[PDB]
């Protein structure tokens, strides 16, 4: 047992390791999406910039969980980071829809992790998830839904003019 | 009954007065530790300054609980502050080990207080403990673990050179 | 065929996708190394910061290859990022030795990629590798050699004092 | 023989004079495109500015080769600069397509020049072409590809708004 460990359940420790993997997976998906928009046959520089920003943010989400693991005296165990489900993300609209799906899946995992922290009477871990992750997820999901709504209303993905103008005026 | 009092259990009010006592006791332990390092036959000026800083922090912890008691309309009952376990703290490593033990003791008390607040459905007191106390304890405990590890690996307490160089390069 | 594609061999396009994977793997190795030094029972804060900096650098190496692939009109295919060889990196000296081995592995891959670019008479890809990668690897390898030498000469890994003082005076 | 001449093949010297002529030709094509967009019946001022910038850039490309010829002790022979293929470039999209074709033609000449310098074991001339020309061409080709993709996806040339909005939001 780590000299620092106190009120830290082994189940919570294993769950935090799985959350670190999910955050690194989310970073990877956003990295894939970013460079799709950098393609010469897609060429939406602000979609590329937006998703690269998201990719770097997911890496910081992972690093903060790795810090928490060591803070509580847990031990980090890393697994392969799986490739994203798509190589070609089709359109700005379809990428935003897939990003919204991703953020809701990450959110579901955080809520399962909170339920487990609640069941193991770990208020420090409850506070950590609430303070640093749950509202970040709500804001992310709201923002992506807003993006999806505007792109659909403007006539995306059939209107290449819609994706062009959204890229300039919302993401730029 | 105080005109402000709302959703505040007698048991929670009592538990806060016990916490105030423990925070003052912790302030007193770190004060004794500080001036042990100020002895001409110990003479580790940065260990002394480290533990005096910790002493002042514990007094601020006590004051914020006293403020909380009056915010909630509870009544402060102060008790004798027990003298520390040791007069002579033996070494840098032994003082850091006792500080780690002290911080886990205070953390255990905060976790029992949070369990009580949760049982009495006092979300304001739960938030207060989580926001102001629980991550402060985790950080304190991780830092003291880090310090114990480094001193042990350097060859303390048998190396007077180890504690000298740790005083200069880590606490300095 | 991409409208931009000119003098870019399928074999070079494939080799760039393998290089992107290796750069991401190297980022993942250095991330695991970083948080090993962040453990309460290792507690070498400058080793931790050193390896996290190296992790962020490898991610930037990957991104510039992804940009290159799209510049040349190749298509990015991402793969699973393999977990690092070790969960526990044992010591400062052992992590630096593994980092030196990692950097020579990445360097070997870049030299094989340059051999391919030379065979396919791709001067743009040759220049890209030489300008952005090959002297970065030589400098990384010389620096890690220097660090291994100093730690060995100081008495690591058996001196906890050696790794402590190297953390303070070289990585600090 | 020039007192400065060293490792400079007569074939290389002649190829440099041919490259000077092509760079001057490129400057002329861009000048022609620029003032097409300045017409009262075309009136796309940011298309006009973009192509004039490209014209001045190509003049710089020609002057750096003329400096190189003299640095190596070769002798400049200038020839008639051929008029561009068109007086009327028809549209923003069609001008960007012809510009993409031009940059690929200039890039091919530079790759043939590099092949000759390689065959003549002229590393100074290889480095000159790689450092100053090859990545400039890759960047120019990627940019024009991106521009062509955007104008196409916006609905150029059937869409009335597309060229107008691209001139404002991309080239402005
Ligand atoms: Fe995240
Ligand atoms: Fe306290
Ligand atoms: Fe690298
Ligand atoms: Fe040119």
């Amino acid at each position: 047992t780590s000299q620092v460990r106190q009120n830290y359940h082994q189940d919570s420790e294993k769950a935090i390791n799985r959350q670190i993997r999910l955050e690194l997976y989310a970073s990877y998906v956003y990295l894939s999406m970013s460079y799709y928009f950098d393609r010469d046959d897609v060429a939406l520089k602000n979609f590329a910039k937006y998703f690269l920003h998201q990719s770097h943010e997911e890496r910081e989400h992972a690093e903060k969980l790795m810090k928490l693991q060591n803070q509580r005296g847990g031990r980090i165990f890393l697994q392969d980071i799986q490739k994203p489900d798509k190589d070609d993300w089709e359109s700005g609209l379809r990428a935003m829809e897939k990003a919204l799906k991703l953020e809701k899946k990450v959110n579901q995992s955080l809520l399962e992790l909170h339920k487990l922290a609640t069941k193991k009477n770990d208020p420090h871990l409850c506070d950590f998830i609430e303070t640093h992750y749950l509202n970040e997820q709500v804001k992310a999901i709201k923002e992506l839904g807003d993006h999806v709504t505007n792109l659909r209303k403007m006539g995306a993905p059939r209107s290449g003019l819609a994706e062009y103008l959204f890229d300039k005026h919302t993401l730029g």
